[PDB]
């Protein structure tokens, strides 16, 4: 059925819930042996499955996303390690140490967030990294994928639920595929919290419209920026734009614009940087302003909105660095940013500015992915106003719970009625 | 019109943004100062728009709330003057300071949400606290109220916006009322980021149910709960029963249930509790357990999911303190909870259990209010699964945005290509 998995997994998150002290590090660690002393299980099931599949075709993202081999198996294993190892007190936290008056005090403890529903396009090296993370943060956790690689969905499924029932004394954590009506159990509410698409564009657009009154998590579309100034040397922007577009066409985060200087333009660098994109035979469209400065230019651009996903980049100038900031805020679902000069000024006021989901000053924005931020293995990227920001850690998947032990205290006892007074004496966090 | 007003508030927002240091704090000086030097004026305000309001008599809930004296005035000037003094480093803050590889350092700063829309029926005590609250977390602010005290509304308007003229170099903060059909702009998006409902349970329900793809706050019904134990002296229940009902009975977080330990059903507790509540005038009904254990026996209830906002507690009983967990996270919208005892286990078992918008321990669910914390002047109560929980303080008005300061680096370069290496040396935050 379908309600009583969300009842089961609420009852298992409880269950859970007292059981921080070396218990769940050494079930994730547990997770991980069994990762790798039951590979020829699952590595026969995922060929078995996506070769089946193979005979369909029906999209080269995905019969390429579905792949997995034991070089993937020991990367899993590892990260799933680390997950562990720097997973120790992540629950159970205080954050302030407060008192009020007389044995009046309090704190503010973290909590899981609840039952929260991952949705994702079968990339099955997905599964057991967001198992980790529920069974890290304590949080109970549903899944739900597509009808592809169903069978190799299983045989992970029934990986984690071993894993789990070793210790834990619940299996606070299923699947619930094979036809399950997204849109039912989306309209469904007070029992799901936070859903979490991950497979690419499709499904996170299909949700952000289709999901109604749900806190959820992914961005909208990965339209990126850059900017380069009057006082940064070319190179550096050469090879940025390489890394910036290079590298992964279809990557969330991958690049999708570019902006200039315009008196820089008397520099080269416009020729230097197209040439280059040819080099690696990227397709160029421009804007207006660029229609304007020469005559004969790329072609036309359909909407400034746009994303491609493969060897497309379009590119504008403007002169005013505030102007910079007005298209970034205008036209970018402001997911990322770039500033590549030596002056700090500039880049310090921008920086100051811009109100993306992150900055930089020097770097390319392929570095936006957690893992490169020393973050512990994140479990999505978020661009929302709210909670979270680009990189989602762990830690993006906690709350807060306020507790106070007084002795007998009350509300009118501490209006002029009586001797209680305030103190706010913060004291030293434990 | 409309939508301009969203716009110059982003713009405003912007404009702020960069003036934190004792810029903000002396703007919120100069706004207490004016609202103890134009006192007369919004004085009378209140005082005709009221009596004009009297003659209709709409409803004596409002027709109260919407009292103003020069003692609220002292107290808003102070209370505002606390928010200038502790409100000085709430923008600009650094959370992590993390490097990866040589002169590749990041952090985690602080952010304003963007363009809040605040509703409240006109409580117009509430004006200038919100507007403190805007200014300090230089967040721009819209506002609407309704119909009732828009005089007064506005000459508070005029107040505060002469206040942040005074330095800030633009009207960051607008009114907009007067028949704006709250449908219209809160279907809007992309413009508006955080909904603050005030004004009571009626706006609140209104909009949860009207409100549809938009991050709000405020909760939905204060169902509070209260538990006693077998090893609690009496004298604590019995002040705490009068603390938790007799005092403000309309009150959003006020208690409205109760529950025992059964087998102290044998120490005339009960007895005690009902002539006590009778003594102070309260209506009762009751739950099954208790129809059964007792023949003649208050009446009936209709639900036990209702609220009443007067002098009426439904009363339930149960053996087991897991069965409490049960009820309370079943039933009640766990916005509050409290443990009244002496033994520390199962205290300490119970705290650690719910999933409330707080606990206690020998308190007042009447202690919730922020202030009561030390928090700061609140801006609401979300019970909400995310981002904030119970005692909204003011740094629940803000997010995050990652800034890096590389020389050259880049994606692939980190790959066994390059010499780049990560690090992880989490640096003393500044
Ligand atoms: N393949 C990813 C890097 C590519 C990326 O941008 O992140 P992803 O969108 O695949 O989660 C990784 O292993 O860190
Ligand atoms: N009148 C409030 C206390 C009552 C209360 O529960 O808070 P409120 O719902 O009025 O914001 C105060 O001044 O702190």
């Amino acid at each position: 059925p379908v309600e009583v998995m969300a009842e089961n997994a609420r009852t298992g998150s409880r269950q859970m819930q007292a059981l921080t002290p070396a218990q769940r590090a050494s079930a994730v660690n547990t997770l991980a042996d069994l990762l790798v002393s039951r590979e020829k299980f699952i590595l026969d099931a995922n060929a078995k499955d996506l070769a089946e599949a193979q005979k369909s075709g029906l999209a080269k993202p995905l019969l390429s996303r579905l792949s997995l081999n034991p070089a993937k198996l020991k990367n899993l294993s590892v990260g799933l390690k680390q997950i562990a190892e720097d997973s120790h007190k992540n629950v159970g936290r205080v954050l302030r140490r407060t008192r009020l008056a007389d044995q009046l005090e309090l704190k503010q403890v973290t909590v899981p967030i609840g039952v929260l529903l991952v949705i994702f396009e079968s990339r099955p090296d997905s599964l057991p990294q967001v198992a980790a993370l529920a069974m890290a943060s304590a949080n109970g956790l549903l899944l739900k994928g597509g009808k592809e690689a169903a069978h190799s969905n299983k045989a992970l499924m029934e990986l984690v639920k071993e894993a789990l029932a070793t210790v834990g004394a619940e299996h606070a954590v299923s699947l619930v595929s094979t036809r399950e009506e997204i849109s039912d159990l989306l309209s469904m509410e007070n029992h799901i919290d936070l859903i979490i698409p991950r497979g690419s564009s499709d499904l996170v657009r299909s949700i952000q419209q289709q999901s109604l009154h749900i806190p959820v998590l992914g961005h909208a579309e990965g339209v990126c920026h850059v900017y380069i100034d009057r006082d940064a040397d070319l190179e550096k922007a050469l090879r940025i734009a390489r890394d910036a577009k290079c590298d992964y066409p279809a990557a969330c985060n991958a690049m999708e614009t570019l902006l200039i200087h315009e008196d820089l333009m008397s520099g080269a660098i416009f020729g230097d940087v197209c040439n280059m994109l040819k080099r690696e035979g990227v397709k160029i469209y421009a804007g207006p302003r660029l229609n304007q400065q020469l005559t004969f230019g790329p072609p036309a651009a359909k909407s400034l909105k746009h994303e491609y996903g493969a060897l497309e980049c379009c590119i504008e100038v403007v002169p005013s660095l505030d102007e910079a900031i007005n298209h970034i805020h205008t036209y970018g679902s402001s997911h990322t940013d770039v500033i590549v000069t030596e002056n700090d000024a500039a880049a310090r006021q921008f920086l100051g500015s811009v109100d993306s989901a992150c900055v930089f000053h020097n770097a390319s924005s392929r570095f936006a992915d957690g893992f490169r931020f020393g973050l512990g293995a994140e479990v999505g990227i978020s661009t929302a106003r709210i909670h979270a920001r680009g990189p989602v850690g762990v830690e993006g998947l906690l709350t807060t719970k306020w507790i106070l032990e007084g002795q007998d205290h009350a509300a009118a006892d501490f209006a002029e009625g009586g001797g209680r007074t305030w103190l706010h004496e913060t004291l030293p966090l434990d």
